[PDB]
């Protein structure tokens, strides 16, 4: 697996050139680990081998990861702002898709990706519908806007990705 996706992220960042592309990979107690990262150059230092904070994941966003595969942040020049008291959630039945267009994105994580030198942050899962095991992000450091052209690249490869890891995972 691990194999597998490092070679996934180098390959796959050869593409999009963006300055950073890793693979997440979400663990049940909330402790992912960095399993595929690339990087541009020795530019941004590796997160590779460290592990994240638990519980880096909210709890309504993390829900939508699950729901909607389709999360997104927006350049921080445009200081998209955000409160994390969310009014109450949708039923079963109901698939909240953020409501704006704007989906504004709370302070916390907007600096904190500041101190990352990002500006605009793409999330496009390679996991199931109702069963994530990680999550790709790739690193922009540019105000430009997200285009849907972006999401046609990942589409495909993050399909046939979701599936590897899926595939792969029978061996053990
Ligand atoms: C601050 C109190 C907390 C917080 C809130 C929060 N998180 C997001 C947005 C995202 N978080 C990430 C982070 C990652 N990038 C990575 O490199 C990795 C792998 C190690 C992760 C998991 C990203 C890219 C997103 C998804 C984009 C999105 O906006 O959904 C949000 C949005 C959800 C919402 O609208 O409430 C917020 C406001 N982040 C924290 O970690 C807490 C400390």
């Amino acid at each position: 697996l691990d194999q597998i996706l490092r070679a996934t992220v180098e390959e796959v960042r050869a593409f999009l050139g963006t300055d950073r592309v890793k693979v997440y990979r979400f663990d049940p107690e909330g402790h992912g680990t960095v399993v595929a990262e690339a990087r541009g150059g020795e530019r941004l230092p590796s997160l590779l081998g460290l592990t994240f904070p638990a519980g880096d994941i909210p709890e309504e966003a993390r829900r939508l990861f699950r729901l909607a595969q389709v999360r997104v942040i927006v350049d921080v020049e445009a200081q998209s702002r955000s409160i994390s008291q969310p009014e109450s959630w949708g039923l079963s039945a109901r698939v909240p898709l953020g409501e704006p267009l704007q989906r504004p994105v709370d302070p916390c994580h907007v600096h904190y990706l500041k101190s990352m030198g990002v500006a605009s942050s793409l999330v496009v899962p390679l996991m199931h519908h109702q069963e994530l095991w990680g999550l790709l992000v790739s690193h922009h450091a540019e105000p430009r806007p997200y285009s849907q052209e972006e999401l046609q690249v990942v589409q495909l490869l993050a399909d046939q990705v979701s599936i590897a890891i899926a595939q792969a995972e029978l061996s053990l």
